[PDB]
């Protein structure tokens, strides 16, 4: 394999000193399904290096995501165009990447409100969900109990929805479409 494609963990855990607390639980979330039982960001990375997933693109969408451009530029030498020539091209899905996105559209009310509209639909989540909890913790929490998964979304849709946060709710249905339609006729990121 091309070693160039690897970037060093060295100079990884090096560029998470630059990431706050709340930077630190997306990128958890974005490597949910790539590194499983991981509950620091270190772990995280190491899992991906072991599968030799931790590659330029990956790094590059997950500053991306985070909208941490000064890192793309700093780290990479790259622009927001720059580093958008890349997206999609690492294991990181559309679903976690849009999951990420949507839960920074939303403020604190809608985020408080959807918590309840999910422990309304389920009282068992109420033990899973807190005033403290996070949207990716809220879509985590959805997860676990089998209301949404990479393949349905619409349960979350449907809380937008309610929220009349339409413009979010159609991303989320569109991205169920769009997934799909990519199953059934190409047998995403």
């Amino acid at each position: 394999s091309d070693s160039k494609e690897v970037p060093s963990l060295p100079f990884l855990r090096h560029l998470l000193e630059e990431l706050d607390s709340h930077e630190d639980s997306l990128l958890l979330f974005l490597c949910h399904d790539a590194a499983p039982g991981c509950t620091t960001v270190t772990q995280a990375l190491c899992s991906l290096s072991q599968q030799r997933k931790l590659t330029l693109a990956a790094l590059v969408e997950m500053l991306y995501v985070l909208q941490r451009m000064d890192l793309l530029k700093s780290r990479f030498g790259l622009s927001k165009e720059g580093a958008e020539q890349l997206l999609g091209t690492s294991f990181l899905t559309r679903y976690r990447k849009l999951m990420v996105c949507v839960g920074e559209e939303l403020d604190s009310s809608e985020l408080r409100a959807l918590r309840l509209f999910a422990c309304n639909l389920n009282p068992s989540l109420s033990t899973a969900l807190s005033e403290s909890s996070r949207f990716v913790e809220l879509v985590l929490a959805l997860e676990n109990v089998g209301l949404v998964s990479p393949s349905s979304v619409s349960v979350l849709a449907d809380m937008l929805r309610t929220l009349r946060r339409l413009d979010l709710c159609q991303q989320l249905v569109e991205y169920e479409q769009q997934e799909q339609a990519r199953y059934r006729y190409c047998l995403h990121h």
